[PDB]
């Protein structure tokens, strides 16, 4: 019969999505990603992952589109990282790339018939040239996600095909963990909602969602907010600049990811 413990679903559709429902959502997941607070520089940071129950390990990104299919992501609340989604009677993972991780999975969505695990990861590095494209050149918007729903939603029968299916890995990643991890990303998918846009993210998108990692670490190992080296971000037009600090990095930045244990108190 059963397991134990459902996961937090937060729902959104792209039948007439708006600023106010897509900002909506945005909150609702980080509301759920971030059990209150554990600050560093003004900035929250995500759970730690050792110690951290299964129980309280995903979330659930419920995703309906006009052509009235859903299809559930899963998001691991450490990271914000899609691990995997179910459509229908069917669910696939990413492969796991260790082995705490490989049996967290086996939580996830253990009532369907049929289960797969890819061999491959998913990164951006494997899903780009699995899509034969890189995310430059891949259009994000309201269009682009509910289209991306429906190939998701129909690789189960067959619709298929491989490039197809790490494309729309791709603009789902971006338009709801980016959009989550970084507030200048949730304004990216947001003006391009508010006009009915859709287009391909710029350098200064891309090289914020390759620097996360590497942000959450200068920001946590930081002598008072100074970085020990700055990182190397890009404008619109490509050209690069650095960042010595955190400050200017508050108004970016929503979410990191942990990495030490907090040097000095600050949060309460
Ligand atoms: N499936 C998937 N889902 C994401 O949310 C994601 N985010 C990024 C952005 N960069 C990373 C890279 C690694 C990790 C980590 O190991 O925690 C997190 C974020 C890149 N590929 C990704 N792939």
């Amino acid at each position: 019969m059963i397991f134990p413990k459902q996961y937090p679903i937060i729902n959104f559709t792209t039948a007439g999505a708006t600023v106010q429902s897509y900002t909506n959502f945005i909150r609702a997941v980080r509301g759920r990603l971030t059990t209150g607070a554990d600050v560093r520089h003004e900035i929250p940071v995500l759970p730690n992952r050792v110690g951290l129950p299964i129980n309280q390990r995903f979330i659930l990104v419920e995703l309906s589109n006009h052509a009235e299919l859903s299809v559930t992501l899963a998001l691991d609340v450490t990271n914000a990282y899609v691990v995997g989604y179910r459509a229908g009677n069917s669910a696939y993972f990413f492969h796991p790339d260790n082995q705490e991780d490989a049996e967290a999975i086996t939580h996830l969505f253990t009532d369907v018939q049929n289960r797969y695990t890819f061999a491959f990861g998913g990164n951006y590095d494997r899903l780009e040239q699995l899509a034969g494209n890189l995310r430059e050149n891949i259009e994000l918007g309201n269009g682009p996600l509910e289209e991306a729903i429906s190939a998701l939603y129909y690789y189960s029968t067959g619709g298929t095909q491989l490039p197809t299916l790490a494309r729309s890995f791709i603009i789902c990643i971006q338009m709801i963990s980016e959009a989550a991890r970084f507030q200048y990303i949730e304004g990216e998918m947001r003006t391009r909602i508010r006009y009915n846009r859709r287009s391909a993210p710029d350098p200064s998108v891309i090289t914020l969602e390759n620097s996360w990692g590497r942000l959450s670490t200068a920001i946590q190992e930081s002598n008072q907010g100074a970085f020990a080296s700055p990182i190397q971000l890009q404008r619109r037009n490509g050209s690069k600049f650095s960042v010595y600090d955190v400050s200017i990095l508050i108004p970016i930045i929503a979410l990191m990811v942990y990495r030490c244990a907090p040097p000095p108190s600050s949060q309460f």
